[PDB]
């Protein structure tokens, strides 16, 4: 059946007077967003046609968020990316996705170049809610506006670019509710009224699903700040919002340890991913009372795809494949590992797996060769089926 991921979100049974999303001591509710997001979309539609490729280049905001799903309500195809990327990089991705339109910060310098996008700027003083200019191109918005652009659930609705020549992910209707489902629901369990804090921001893949999606996904709600995340910033977040649910990295644990008091006043849940979780951060949180989850995501397949359970984490591990997945190590000669103690490439495939780059010779296509994203990380299994980093394949 022909669907829109933003429509399917709005249709999810949570009460729309909860809170979604928190920004400069504000909070926005799920009703609130979602009516300023068909606003914002009957205006796009004005600007874009059906599969037109936008660029937001925007520090993490309730505007971001909800200016990404108005772009996919009318069949765009949005990209979330560094508000601080030099000019090149911008260049380089919105050439890469032909975009028709880049958002910027204010201030901003225009795109140029070749079939250059245009560009619209967010507002000065960063407004809960900003429209972008649109009211002065455009003109105001509809005011009960439902015209969702409806397609195939595997078609591409969004794009995600991870030092080479950048590469688009395609993530489709299907695939973003296979990853949330399988990491929001499966495994961390989220409940409707959880509050929910992600370090890192939305134009990273890992941001994009613990802020933006989840909270829709699950009920919860998310806390957007658009400064950079200081060991000083983040505590002050800690202590205004007290999140039940913390999204880190090792190096933000490693840095919050001289803080562990105030963190254990409020997070009950905290996931690390990016990088290995070192056995010595995961035992000093252990020795406070709190358990930190190791998991692995990438890119390629919409978020974390192999993880640590809550209440069953082990050091030194980066737990099992999430529910739905499937996981195989293969020595050099492409031969499936069933030993364990004995590393090899990682791959995976399953309900989070994208189909495929926007725009990619076949040598990079061959990535996802067989259904099967090739990760380029060395792991190896243990006897109780648990994973652990080995490194990167050569
Ligand atoms: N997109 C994402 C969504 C959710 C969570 C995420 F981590 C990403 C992400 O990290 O995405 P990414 O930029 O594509 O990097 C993907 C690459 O990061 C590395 N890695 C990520 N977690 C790791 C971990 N816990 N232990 C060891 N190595 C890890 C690895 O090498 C992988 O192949």
């Amino acid at each position: 059946t022909l669907a829109n991921l933003t429509e399917v979100l709005f249709r999810l049974d949570f009460d729309p007077d909860t809170a979604v999303y928190h920004y400069r001591g504000q909070t926005l509710s799920r009703l609130q967003c979602r009516t300023y997001i068909l606003s914002q979309a009957s205006q796009l539609a004005r600007l874009l046609k059906p599969g037109d490729r936008v660029v937001l280049a925007l520090n993490d905001s309730p505007s971001l968020a909800c200016l990404f799903l108005a772009c996919i309500a009318v069949g765009a195809i949005p990209a979330v990316i560094n508000p601080k990327s030099r000019e090149q990089a911008l260049a380089d991705i919105a050439a890469d996705c032909q975009a028709s339109l880049v958002v910027r910060e204010a201030d901003a310098p225009s795109l140029s170049g070749p079939l250059a996008p245009l560009t619209l700027r967010a507002a000065a003083g960063r407004p809960l809610l900003d429209d972008f200019s649109l009211d002065a191109l455009v003109g105001p918005a509809d005011l009960d506006w439902s015209a969702f652009h409806r397609q195939d659930p595997a078609a591409a609705c969004f794009l995600q670019y991870t030092t080479g020549a950048p590469k688009g992910v395609m993530h489709s209707l299907r695939n973003t509710l296979g990853f949330c489902r399988a990491f929001a629901t499966e495994l961390l369990a989220l409940q409707a009224g959880d509050r929910l804090y992600s370090i890192p921001k939305m134009f990273f893949g890992y941001g994009m699903g613990n802020s933006l999606f989840f909270p829709w996904f699950s009920g919860a709600s998310a806390l957007l700040d658009d400064t950079w995340p200081s060991p000083e910033r983040v505590l002050e977040n800690l202590v205004a919002f007290r999140p039940r649910v913390l999204f880190g990295v090792p190096a933000i644990y490693a840095s919050l340890r001289p803080q562990a008091r105030e963190l254990l006043s409020s997070v009950r849940l905290a996931f690390s991913a990016g990088s290995p979780l070192p056995r010595g951060e995961f035992e000093f949180w252990a020795a406070h009372g709190l358990e930190i989850c190791d998991g692995i995501g990438a890119t390629e397949v919409g978020h974390v795809f192999l993880a640590n359970r809550p209440g069953q984490a082990r050091a030194d591990s980066t737990g099992l494949p999430l529910p739905g997945y499937e996981c195989r190590l293969v020595d050099r000669e492409g031969h499936t590992i069933e030993e364990a103690g004995r590393q090899g490439v990682l791959l995976v495939r399953g309900p989070g797996l994208s189909p495929g780059y926007w725009r990619a010779s076949e040598e990079q296509q061959a990535r996802f060769a067989g259904g099967w994203y090739r990760t380029g990380d060395l792991f190896e299994r243990d006897e109780s089926g648990a994973y652990r980093h080995c490194g990167r394949e050569d």
